[PDB]
C-alpha cells in the first residue's frame, strides 16, 4: 500500500524508503541554456514538479537540486553563431527558462548550483580521482578509464565491449584543455574546462552529500550522461551513491524523438502563445511519465476540453455551494455521491502510489467529477457537506498535480 | 510509526487501523441545546475538529456525524421557565451554537441528526431491544435492563454492585411516559420521549453504519451516557460497535469543574467579545485533548501574546518574501535553517502521531519560527527558497490546527 517507485538501476518496482526518515533529497539534471525550452524540457519538468509535490503532500521534506549548465561547447558554438559572450548567453538564457517555468508552475527549486561558480570544487574531484588511479593525463586533457570501474554499466546494461589522446574509445573526458578564444580556467593540469559529466556529480555530492535519494533526468540521459555520474560518483566514494533513479520518456513527434537536432521542436513560449499553462500541464499528466509522449495538437485540443469540463465542474459546485445547506439527514443519491468521492480519493492515492502513474489518479478526478455532475443534476437541494467533499478532493488533486490554482486561490 | 490514539475502552494507546481501508468513520455526541454555549463545548469540538482535520491531511476520508438532541426534560424545563415552545427554543439555541462553531473556525459535521426527525427509528429500536429480551416495560415507561448485558463497565470501570418503575436502580429508562404538558410521540408503548441514551445509538447506527471508527465526546460523557450507547448497541447488534473511544478532557475553572450547575461557566459569545477565534483556538490547543484545561484570563492573555508572536513572524516572512532572491548556492546558515525546518516539520508529525498531542506540535512550530526569525535577522539576502519551506510548514500547521487562516488565505 505505500509508495513505489520504479527504479532505472534494478529495472523493477520498488517500495520508496529514503534515506534519512523525513526527508527527499531529490536531484534533476537541469537544461543546457544555449536556446529556448521545449516540450521536452517541459515534460520532464512538469513530471519532476508533480512527483515533489507529491512527496511532499505525503510529509516529506524535499530538497531539490537542479543544476544550471552555463558553460558548454554547444553553448559557446551558439555565442560564437550569434558573436556574444558565452556567459551573457548563458544568463540570458537561464532566465528565459526560469521565466518559462514559472509561467508552467513549475516549483523553482532549492539549489540552482552553476558551473561557472564551481569550477574549484570540479578541480578537487577530478584530483581526488586522479589520487585513487580512476584518471590520467592525456594530450588534450584529464580522462576518466572506464575498465577501471567494473561495475561500468549498471544503470542502462551497455556493455563495454558493444562500445568498443584518448586511450581507449569508451573513455571520456573530465577535463579538456582549452582551445584558442573560448572560456577557460586555471588548473593543475592546464587551462580548460569541465567535462560534460563531471558538474552534475560534484554539485550533487556538493549540495546534498555522498549519497541521496532521487536523481531524475530525461530518457537519453541514461546512457552516457548518468551512467557517467553513477560512476565518477561510485569512483570517488566507493558506496552508493544514488538510492532511485527516475527518468521521464521521450516526447515524440510524428513518431521520431524530439529534439533540437532534427528541428522537430516546439518551444514553451509558442505553446503559450495558443494554450494556457495548466493545459499544458494536463496534456503532459495523461500520460505516465515513463512513457513516450506523443504531440498533436489535436492532443493538446483534447487536454484542453477535458481540462475545461473539469473547470466547469468546480464552476458548478461554487454556485451550488451559495444555496447549499446543512445536512440534517442523508437520502440514497447523497450516500451514493460520498462513496463515489471516497472511492475517487483512494483511488487517486493509489495510482499515485503505483509509481505516480498520474493517468489512473486523472481517471480517479474524472470518476469523481462525473459523479457529482450527476449529483448536482438530480439532487433537488444539494447538501453542504457533499460538495465540501468534493472540493477537499480537488484541493487535493489541485496540490498534487498543479491545476485548478486560481479556482482554489479565490 | 504510524497513529497511535488513546483509546479509553482498552485505556491505552493503540495503532489506528479504520475498518475501511482509506474512511474514517467519527460520531460526537452533540450539545443539548437550551442555553448558549460555554468555554467546555468550544474545548471539545475544537479538539475533536483538530482531530478530524489532522485525520483528512492524512488522507484518509472522514465522515464525521454529531446529533442534536432537540428534545429533553432540561429544555422542557428551559421552556417552561421562558414561556416558550420547547421547539422553537431548541430550533433557535441549534441556530446560535451553529453560529458559534463557525465563527471557532470549526468544520461543520457532514450530518446533524435530530432526536425529534428519528421517533420512528428509536422506537424501531427499542422493540428489537424487546424482542431480544433486553428491555421490559415499566409502570412509567420503557426500561433497559442492565443484568442482561453482562459486559456493562468495560468502558468507565464501574461495576454493578458499586451502582446498587424500575426493576433494579442500575437501570435506566429506554422510553418514558409523557407527562402532561410535555411533548409526545405515539408509540405502542403509549405516548412518551425517547431517553438520552438510545439517541445517539441509533442515529449513529443508521447513518455511520453497523460499526463505526471513532466516538467521541466530553469526559463527563464517559458514564453514563457512552457506556449506555455501549449497552444499548452491542445488545442490539450482539458485535463490536465504535472501535475507538475518545474523550476530552474536563475544563477548570479555579480548581473545580466548569458546568452550567455551579454557575462558574462563561460563554463562547463572551470570550469572542473579548477575543478572537483563533485566540481561543491556540488556548484550547496549547493542552493535550485528554488532561484538563484551566481556564484563566492570564491563560488567555498568553495564548494570545504567542499567537501574535507567530503571525508577526509569519508577517516578517511575507515582507521578506518580495526581497527574497533565488538559491544559486546554499551556506551553513542556509543549511541550518533548512535542518531546523525539516526536523521540526518531523517533530510536528511525530506529536500528532502520538495520540494528537497538540502541545509538542506547537513546541516544534515555535522551534521552527525561533528559527526562522533568526535566520531572517542573520541572513544579509534571504533566500527565497527557504522562506518558502517555512511557509509551507506553517501551511501545513494552518490545515491542521486551523490557524493563520487570514494569513494564507490572501
Ligand atoms: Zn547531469
Ligand atoms: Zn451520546
Amino acid at each position: 500500500g505505500g509508495l513505489k517507485v520504479y527504479n532505472t538501476l534494478t529495472k523493477q518496482k520498488e517500495e520508496f524508503k529514503p534515506l534519512r526518515e523525513g526527508e527527499v533529497k531529490m536531484y534533476v539534471c537541469g537544461p543546457t541554456v544555449y536556446d529556448y525550452p521545449h516540450l521536452g524540457h517541459a515534460r520532464t519538468y512538469i513530471a519532476f514538479d508533480v512527483i515533489r509535490r507529491y512527496l511532499e503532500h505525503k510529509g516529506y521534506t524535499v530538497l531539490m537540486v537542479m543544476n544550471f549548465t552555463d558553460i558548454d561547447d554547444k553553448i559557446i558554438k551558439r555565442a560564437r553563431e550569434t558573436g556574444e559572450d558565452p556567459k551573457e548567453l548563458a544568463e540570458r538564457f537561464i532566465k528565459i527558462f526560469l521565466e518559462d517555468m514559472e509561467a508552467l508552475k513549475v516549483k523553482p527549486a532549492d539549489i540552482y548550483p552553476r558551473v561557472t561558480d564551481h569550477i574549484d570544487d570540479i578541480i578537487e574531484f577530478i584530483g581526488k580521482l586522479k589520487e585513487k588511479g580512476y584518471a590520467y593525463e592525456g594530450s588534450d586533457g584529464i580522462y576518466f578509464e572506464v575498465k577501471k570501474f567494473p561495475e561500468y554499466g549498471k544503470l542502462s546494461g551497455v556493455k563495454i565491449e558493444d562500445l568498443q589522446g584518448k586511450k581507449n574509445p569508451e573513455d571520456f573526458a573530465l577535463w579538456k584543455k582549452a582551445k584558442p578564444g573560448e572560456p577557460k580556467w586555471d588548473s593543475p593540469w592546464g587551462e580548460g574546462r569541465p567535462g560534460w559529466h563531471i558538474e552534475c556529480s560534484v554539485m550533487s555530492s556538493k549540495y546534498l552529500g555522498e549519497s541521496f535519494d532521487i536523481h531524475g533526468g530525461g530518457n537519453d540521459l541514461i546512457f552516457p550522461h548518468h551512467e557517467n555520474e553513477i560512476a565518477q560518483s561510485e569512483a570517488c566514494f566507493g558506496h552508493e551513491w544514488v538510492k532511485y533513479w527516475l527518468h521521464t520518456g521521450f516526447v515524440m513527434v510524428k513518431g521520431e524523438k524530439m529534439s533540437k537536432s532534427l528541428g522537430n521542436f516546439v518551444t514553451i513560449r509558442e505553446l503559450l502563445k495558443r494554450y494556457e499553462p495548466e493545459v499544458i500541464r494536463f496534456f503532459v499528466l495523461q500520460k505516465h511519465y515513463r512513457s513516450p509522449l506523443e504531440y498533436t495538437e489535436e492532443g493538446l485540443q483534447h487536454a484542453k476540453n477535458n481540462l475545461q469540463r473539469l473547470y466547469n465542474t468546480l464552476e458548478n459546485i461554487r454556485v451550488a455551494l451559495r444555496n447549499a445547506e446543512i445536512s440534517y439527514t442523508w437520502g440514497e443519491l447523497e450516500f451514493k455521491t460520498y462513496e463515489i468521492i471516497r472511492e475517487g480519493k483512494r483511488k487517486f492515492y493509489e495510482a499515485m502510489d503505483d509509481d505516480f502513474n498520474t493517468a489512473e489518479a486523472l481517471k480517479a478526478v474524472f470518476e469523481v467529477a462525473n459523479a457529482i455532475n450527476k449529483y448536482l443534476t438530480e439532487a433537488n437541494k444539494p447538501k453542504e457537506s457533499i460538495l465540501r467533499k468534493a472540493l477537499e478532493f480537488f484541493k487535493i488533486v489541485s496540490e498534487v498535480f498543479g491545476v485548478f490554482e486560481d479556482y482554489f486561490r479565490e
